């Protein structure tokens, strides 16, 4: 019993976290294979220029105590690549992935190349995670794990004004309309992920939080007028059965907790509260609420 | 900038789980150099685990009745002792894993991050407080027992937490890892239940000056108050009392931020009294007693 915020176990990835220094610049990378990932900003006093004027040599790369000698680089959009002369022998299985909003995954965040902390996030729908990072925290990365394979999809690069958080995946493709410079950007307005939402109730109510149930149903038309009254994503059909399991799990169908959660959006908590809540908490996916019940394991 | 409830890179500590079974029953052990610690209830049968008596059942156990598995490795027991409520399996092989560590007893208010795992695997980790009535609210699914909570400031891993059972209320109850458990609970399935829970008062606190150094200030206001004053009014919301220990503890976030520890004090009683008029202080709606002093320091 109990239901928390969860982050993956984080060993497969602390073994890949190095501290890669250009210049009087330092962040992270990520070493994988013979290859040390790190954000093109680790360049900057036009990239195209800037890299072009660059040899192996000005980049110093330190995994531990060791460092590792840099024999090649190039760039793929954000993200440079750092060839070194040595294999990560603490590599994992793992792919690069690209995730959607509303999505979460596990931060790693790391300062000179050490882990110092892991949380769980969601990619926000204007594409921000609201993390924690300070002043050396470039080049943590997010991730997922499924059976025995890391999932790289997030590695972080830059603080907006707004105190939330952008990067890119791995491939150095942005998340939202963002761009590595220091310039005047902001964080598009926020909505929140309803089907999380949703999903977190049944949660609820699979660990003995019952108040909010009604007899009452809706439809998805109705309820997505009052979701877009209250700034909340619209809620689709595949949203509705991707919900399948946890309304046969718990008897709620999802147009009947649809009407708990408008009632909750149009009449508040009346001072209660809900796994220990009292805001409608949206960074758990169905798939998340359905793993922490299951126990698995990687 | 953030505010995360933010848990310890848990690598260190997912090299040393191991499964342990005895009889029918399986549960996570931890090993640590040539020794498997666990909670002892493994060695209970099913007629009898109301009243156990730990010496007898153990006494009648030869090192093979313990099925030792690290990932896909047999671990061969040679030697068993009891400390407490926790079993010392020794085994002929140390853990090339093992990291630098020490156990530690912790206090309530205290701090530490939580690797459930299931069969010997980890699951996942997040950050927990020891409660004023010394339960953690944790997630542990059948199984969890044996799971550990830990520390790791610097590159010490300070082991505090085996978790050994659930209390009615869905809390959870468990040892240091040598044996004594936090609070007055045993291990045994007679009729438990927590004491009435109160507010970490100290941590509220250091959250609040998290919420001033994040660049919040909507909250302060231009009174003070005595330490008594506070405490009289605090415990009427079932919040612990603030001793001069916590008020020294708050010093350097005070000088930090410039807010005197009993000028926030105020502010506080002050939130108890209105609420929050549909703002939020770090994404919370609640008043947050789970970050410590030094946690705040620790991230900010
Ligand atoms: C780093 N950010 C912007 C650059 N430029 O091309 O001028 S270098
Ligand atoms: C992620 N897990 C296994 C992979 N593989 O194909 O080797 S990728
Ligand atoms: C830290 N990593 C990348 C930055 N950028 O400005 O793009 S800052
Ligand atoms: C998810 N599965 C079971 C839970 N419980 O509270 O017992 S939460
Ligand atoms: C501690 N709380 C918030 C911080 N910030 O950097 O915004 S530090
Ligand atoms: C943390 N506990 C013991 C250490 N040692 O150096 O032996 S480090
Ligand atoms: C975890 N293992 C055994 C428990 N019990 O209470 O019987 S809890
Ligand atoms: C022996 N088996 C289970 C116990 N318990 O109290 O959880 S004692
Ligand atoms: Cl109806
Ligand atoms: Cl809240
Ligand atoms: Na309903």
């Amino acid at each position: 019993s109990g239901f928390r915020k969860m982050a993956f176990p984080s060993g497969k990835v602390e073994g890949c976290m190095v501290q890669v220094t250009c210049g009087t610049t330092t962040l992270n990378g990520l070493w994988l294979d013979d290859v040390v990932y790190c954000p093109r900003h680790v360049i900057c006093t036009n990239y195209e220029d800037l890299l072009i004027r660059k040899s192996n040599h000005n980049f110093l790369v330190q995994a531990g105590n060791v460092q590792l000698r840099v024999i090649g680089h190039s760039m793929q959009n954000c993200v440079l690549k750092l060839k070194v002369d040595t294999a990560n022998p603490k590599t994992p299985k793992y792919k690069f992935v690209r995730i959607q909003p509303g999505q979460t995954f596990s931060v790693l965040a790391c300062y000179n190349g050490s882990p110092s902390g892991v949380y769980q996030c969601a990619m926000r729908p204007n594409f921000t995670i609201k993390g924690s990072f300070l002043n050396g925290s470039c080049g943590s990365v997010g991730f997922n794990i499924d059976y025995d394979c890391v999932s790289f999809c997030y590695m972080h690069h830059m603080e907006l004004p707004t105190g939330v958080h952008a990067g890119t995946d791995l491939e150095g493709n942005f998340y939202g309309p963002f761009v590595d410079r220091q310039t005047a950007q902001a964080a598009g307005t926020d909505t929140t992920i309803t089907v999380n939402v949703l999903a977190w109730l049944y949660a609820a109510v699979i660990n003995g939080d019952r108040w909010f149930l009604n007899r009452f149903t809706t439809t998805l038309n109705d309820f997505n007028l009052v979701a877009m009254k209250y700034n909340y994503e619209p809620l689709t059909q595949d949203h509705v059965d991707i919900l399948g399991p946890l309304s046969a799990q718990t008897g709620i169908a999802v147009l009947d907790m649809c009407a708990s959660l408008k009632e909750l959006l149009q009449n508040g908590m009346n001072g209660r509260t809900i796994l220990g809540s009292a805001l409608l908490e949206d960074e758990f996916t169905p798939f998340d609420v359905v793993r922490q019940c299951s126990g698995v394991t990687f």
